[PDB]
């Protein structure tokens, strides 16, 4: 599923991501924009052989099981395929664990490079929320 900008903002809010660990909804929408272009089916292979999955490009190295990332963990207790669903519940639940891990949204390198310190409220501007 390719979400609309305001459609995804509403789904993230419904699942309690808005101001989760102090990150406003615009921060989450901005991170999804640059990670996946709002596409739940987005995948990207890392040089290390791990894979990133879903709207928030969650990595098999630590967070999900894909059976092809030697030495990896599954700290969200999910198959990585759950992160590609039209329903964002698994991505949101796992992102809450990631952003609680100590480095906040710096875990998402695209958030650090493209979202951090920018006018992230622009990402929810005009949305009925
Ligand atoms: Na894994």
């Amino acid at each position: 599923k390719v979400f609309g900008r305001c459609e995804l903002a509403a789904a993230m809010k419904r699942h309690g991501l808005d101001n989760y660990r102090g990150y406003s909804l615009g921060n989450w929408v901005c991170a999804a924009k640059f990670e996946s272009n709002f596409n739940t089916q987005a995948t990207n292979r890392n040089t290390d052989g791990s894979t990133d999955y879903g709207i928030l490009q969650i990595n098999s190295r630590w967070w999900c099981n894909d059976g092809r990332t030697p030495g990896s963990r599954n700290l969200c207790n999910i198959p990585c395929s759950a992160l590609l669903s039209s329903d964002i519940t698994a991505s949101v639940n796992c992102a809450k664990k990631i952003v609680s891990d100590g480095n906040g949204m710096n875990a998402w390198v695209a958030w650090r490079n493209r979202c951090k310190g920018t006018d992230v409220q622009a990402w929810i501007r005009g949305c009925r929320l």
